[PDB]
Order: structure tokens, then sequence, then C-alpha cells
């Protein structure tokens, strides 16, 4: 709307433009989210607002103006994956990972307390600020309306399960964990079924024994290869025992054997964790 002047287009999200834009009254500074209008979308989007957390990125306001779609959201200067990006070559202290990881995983038990569900966790919409805070963002949309990274799919998506739970936000996490610690994608897959191969040649292909059901699923095949198990040391070095051992646990195959959320928040892995300051550069 015209209540507002687009200052820069921030990104290209999945359901549309990021803008970041100055609110002409207040003057406060917001992120626009310019949607390209259903009844359901509506009231399924209202009900985001009441969403309140601490580490959940704040949907402001919903303007539904001229059949146009805007969201407001509360704005955060840096992303995950450009501070990775930053932190290449001397790779995120661990204190730090350890402190990004804690909340998150607070802001996910607060969205599955409430039936809420992610869909497509990524580096991307991990906000953070000059504080030692990280934001979930885009947090509820995916349900909301309904080239992509598929780095972050857990399994059950991609062999078909239509009916997924709260477990594929655990699954995205855990990806993004190894990768804060290793400075490399788990699974960089470029399609598909490249994607369900890279997760089968390091945690090996699933049977009914680690996940029963498994060969009922839609997309599933008898003619998939069938490679064995990597031992975790090799696939997140240098993270210790207890930081593997939460890994593994975010990882499992099974929907159902997965760690929760709230569970994941009483890891021995969080006995020592604080809230460093990180030196961000804006
Ligand atoms: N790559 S970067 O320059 O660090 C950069 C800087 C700021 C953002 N922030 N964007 C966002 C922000 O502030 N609030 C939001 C709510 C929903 C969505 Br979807 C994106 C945002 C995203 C990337």
């Amino acid at each position: 709307m015209e209540n507002f002047q687009k200052v820069e287009k921030i990104g290209e999200g999945t359901y549309g433009v990021v803008y970041k834009a100055r609110n002409k009254l207040t003057g406060e500074v917001v992120a626009l989210k310019k949607i390209r209008v259903p009844s359901t979308a509506i009231r399924e989007i209202s009900l985001l607002k009441e969403l309140n957390h601490p580490n959940i990125v704040k949907l402001l306001d919903v303007i539904h103006t001229e059949n146009k779609l805007y969201l407001v959201f509360e704005f955060l200067h840096q992303d995950l994956k450009k501070f990775m990006d930053a932190s290449a070559l001397t790779g995120i202290p661990l204190p730090l990972i350890k402190s990004y990881l804690f909340q998150l995983l607070q802001g996910l038990a607060f969205c599955h307390s409430h039936r809420v569900l992610h869909r497509d966790l990524k580096p991307q919409n991990l906000l953070i600020n000059t504080e030692g805070a990280i934001k979930l963002a885009d947090f509820g949309l995916a349900r909301a309306f309904g080239v992509v990274t598929l780095w972050y799919r857990a399994p059950e998506i991609l062999l078909g399960c239509k009916y997924y739970s709260t477990a594929v936000d655990i699954w995205s996490l855990g990806c993004i964990f190894a990768e804060m610690v290793t400075r490399r994608a788990l699974f960089p897959g470029d399609s598909e079924i490249d994607q369900l191969f890279r997760i089968f040649r390091t945690l090996g292909t699933p049977d009914e024994v680690v996940w029963p059901g498994v060969t009922s699923m839609p997309d599933y095949k008898p003619s998939f290869p069938k490679w064995a198990r990597q031992d975790f040391s090799k696939v997140v070095p240098p993270l210790d025992e207890d930081g593997r051992s939460l890994l593994s646990q975010m990882l499992h195959y099974d929907p159902n054997k997965r760690i929760s959320a709230k569970a994941a928040l009483a890891h021995p892995f969080f006995q020592d964790v604080t809230k460093p300051v990180p030196h961000l550069r804006l």
C-alpha cells in the first residue's frame, strides 16, 4: 500500500518478494512481504498474528486491500545464511552454534505445541540481530498458501507421505545444525531422487527394521540401491559426543522416533549453553 516506501528489495521468498519498508505514519522499519485471495488463507494468516514468541519473527499486520495481500513483519538485519558465509573461513564458535540451536528449538517447541509447522526451514529463513538472538521467519505460511532448495527436506516428504508432522522441522533443524558445525551442507541434492540418495548414502537405505511402514510409502521403490550407514564421527567432525548424539536423534528416519523440540531442549548438549554476542558487520 502507499503507506510504505519500499526502501530496498531484501529478497525473493517463496510466496513473493520481501522489501525493507518504512511505515509513513509510525516511521518504523519493517519487512514487507508482497504475496501475488482465498478465504481460508486469510483466516489462517490471521491466526499467525497471535503467535507471539521471542524466537519467532513477529507478523505485525496483514494488508488485504484491492484484492492484494501484503504481510508486514518485524525487521531483522541479517539471515543465518549470510552470517555463515561471513564465517566460512573461521567457522562459527561452538558456544554461538549451541546458543542459536537452543533458541531455535524453543521457537519450534512453541509452534509445535500450537500444532503449527514451518515445513520449510532453511538458513535463509533464520534471522539474527546484534544482540545474540535468532528468529524463525515464514512460520506457518506453507500451510496457509501451500530453484527451490530440497537440501533440508525430510525423507517422509520426499517419499510421498502427504500427512507429515512436526518431525519434519526437526529434520530440517538437524541438517542446519550439521551445516553450522562443518561449514558444508549435509545433503545438497539437486533433484528429489538425488536428495533421497544422498540421504541414503550417509544414513543407509531405510528398511522395515529401522522404519516400519517405509516400504508402503507412495514413492518408495523396491529397486532403491541399498547403501550401508556411515559412521557419524565421519559425517560431522569435530562435534563432541553429546552433539553427535543429539544430531543422530534429530536425523532418525522414522518420524515417530525422531526427537521432539521439547525433549531436545533437555539434552546434555545444552548443559553448558550460554548466550554470546556475535560480531555482526551490517
Ligand atoms: N542476506 S541478508 O542481507 O543478511 C538479509 C537481511 C535481512 C533479511 N530479513 N528479512 C526479513 C525480516 O526482517 N523479517 C522478515 C519476515 C518474513 C520473511 Br519471509 C523475511 C523477513 C533477509 C536477508
